[PDB]
């Protein structure tokens, strides 16, 4: 045989970054071990600020042509929105990479605040999912005023 055996994926999300410029910093969310620790709790969010998201994922082996980010905002246990987003092709060079989504204004209101479940499901143009996982968002008045 050739170096080590494969027997493990080439594409999987590795963190979930959130650039407010505002909070104390972004909110890291690790998708590559304890999964489960994160229903436990939530990452503070503002009323609706406009924030940014970064996907991170290693890719070693092969290219995904077709690489997507899914996200259900779940509220009260309803879906309240859930989309997916296009990324494009990614080749395996050597480490992981580092998406980026647009601005995204949180839902305000003084009904707003809350804990907000979300189903993302980071899967590629291939034949299966990457992985996926659920976390909560919790809106609150100020994090830093």
């Amino acid at each position: 045989a050739v170096s080590a055996d494969p027997n493990v994926p080439n594409v999987v999300v590795t963190r979930l970054t959130l650039v407010c410029s505002t909070a104390p910093g972004p909110l890291e969310l690790d998708l590559t071990g304890d999964l489960e620790s994160f229903k436990k709790q939530s990452f503070v969010l503002k009323e609706g600020v406009e924030y940014r998201i970064k996907i991170s994922f290693r890719v070693n082996r092969e290219i995904v042509s077709g690489m997507k980010y899914i996200q259900h905002t779940y509220r009260k246990g309803v879906k309240i929105d859930k989309t997916d987003y296009m990324v494009g092709s990614y080749g395996p060079r050597a480490e992981e990479y580092e998406f980026l989504t647009p601005m995204e204004e949180a839902p305000k209101g003084m009904l707003a605040r809350g804990s907000y479940n979300i189903k993302s499901r980071f899967t590629d143009d291939d034949r299966t999912d990457h992985l996926s996982w659920e976390w909560n968002l919790t809106i609150k008045k100020e994090w830093k005023d």
